[PDB]
């Protein structure tokens, strides 16, 4: 076992402190420090250092839930890269959370007994839990294009709020289109209305508006 | 698979944040981080981090279109470095966008199944898409030299607007010359007109005007 | 051929005059007078009498478009109840609009040559055209529950505006739910938020809110 | 590069003047059409500018631009 550099961890902690949990740069940095498969000890200490107390509690909860979903999928398929072929290799949550025998508090023994599939599953679970907590900590039908705001900023904000919401995946594109049409102050509303072609995708609407927009 | 440094990615993101998408320094930095052939995962996460939401949507669109042009050229020539000789090596867009089987979300498997020709084609496509989106997101025949403006500022502005426009590459120098001659308020107009030598290059015109300009 | 009673037509015209084109009572009355299969003469004169000049022009347009869709489906299936088995029974738009030979201006000859399948197709086409024009003549993301408005009125208005809009059919229920949650002033918002059960249907949300609403 | 469509001038006169001055100039033959197009787009006072901008089709020839503008021009 080799620990992560405290210099990288300090830089990541200051990034989370200034930019927040949800910025794309912060998620990119987390993906960077989430490159090699980490042991439960590593991810646990990392989240202890970079996250405050309350986000850390939320993250522990979310990580447990995601690991439980993983273990349900594992008992639903004996071919999990964390599992084995016989029943003696079935992976318990004590082994995933680092609570099993020979692992509690010892990262060396942890790295000894853990499987690479176990490590990558733990890592993906922790990443998804971080995403959930970031989306939770700090409304798409209330988004309007400001009188002075450009259109690409409005589109970015709207697509962000629509994709990071409780809608089904198959209902995001129609909602984004119909919000482009009814929000996006009446100059762009009329620009989209008088489209000789039929625009059936947010990307096509964005391209059309960027082409024919009133330069100002 | 080895990930790109989050330090380089953070520096590139701040470069894009301060200089913009279209500055030559930004394009040089992107070319730098676009040196080794990247996997679809790498380029996708890179554009997710450095670009905002709306430019990222535009870039996904443009990348898809360019990859489709590449696949049309590939079905138009069985000797593509991404293709093979038999029909069983034909490359589908699911394999280019990283959507094929054994690749979705897994960069290791991605790096396993992908060809180097596939990687370089994906990389060139992503670079061209970035160029398109940068030209799209944020007029040379309307540029006049102000009454109080110096000549080097006017020349900088004019050359910038002419080279960053929709003209062919072989039509920029004559246009820059003829705009130096007709814009550039009548003192410099007469200074260029009464040139005992024939000036046939923007650099030569700039040198001549800087030599014989009215110091004031 | 037997004409429709001018008394019923006068009552229907006054209904359209007072209630409008889109009221459910008006559509019910139209469905009532659209019970027996009508000849093109009957429907044409009926719409001439009950509709004003501009709605009548719109309705002629829409009726033509719907009849053209019907004739496309008819040439796409030789088993149309208006068609026959051989090619000599194929139904042209002149026969549907009453413009064919032996039919122009004569309702008796019309009733003679027309098929019952022709009549029912014409009738359904005219009904759909009336619906289109009614929806067109006199915004769901702008609907709020007023401070004094009851919840069933708000739900009626919202479901009406969402179903009579440009959304796909598979995107109406999620939009109605998410509009119940974000509109519907904060008392009902908190009432829906603190639902011990998960409500996954507009009807279930309406039932829950009607049960636990603050009687006032 | 100094040709503008006057406030009262028609569009065919402006197009005639511009094509005359561009073809009777020192540009290479392969650079006249793009210059004429980009001068139609940036000159030709903002009503026609917006008329050309909001073209559902892509106009890639001075003749096509002239035809489109003559079709959809504001009769006055």
């Amino acid at each position: 076992w080799t620990p992560l550099e405290p210099k990288l961890i300090t830089r990541l902690a200051d990034t989370v402190r200034t930019k927040g949990l949800r910025s794309p740069i912060t998620m990119a940095e987390v993906e960077a420090l989430m490159s090699s498969p980490l042991l439960p000890h590593d991810v646990t200490n990392l989240m202890r250092v970079i996250l405050g107390p309350a986000p850390y509690a939320l993250w522990m909860d979310a990580w447990g839930v995601q690991l439980q979903t993983v273990i349900a999928a594992a008992t639903r398929d004996p071919r999990h890269p964390a599992n084995g072929q016989g029943r003696g290799e079935r992976t318990n949550l004590n082994r995933l959370k680092g609570l099993a025998d020979g692992m509690v508090g010892n990262p060396q023994g942890q790295a000894a007994l853990l499987r690479p599939g176990e490590l990558v599953a733990i890592t993906a679970s922790a990443l998804q839990a971080f995403r959930e907590v970031a989306r939770l900590a700090e409304p798409w039908a209330d988004i309007m294009q400001g009188p002075s705001e450009s259109f690409v900023d409005f589109a970015n904000r709207l697509i962000k709020a629509v994709e990071g919401s409780d809608l089904p995946p198959s209902a995001r594109a129609p909602v984004i289109i119909d919000c482009f049409r009814q929000k996006s102050q009446p100059d762009i509303q009329q620009l989209i209305r008088t489209a000789p072609s039929t625009l059936t995708t947010p990307g096509e609407i964005i391209k059309y508006v960027l082409d024919r927009q009133k330069t100002a």
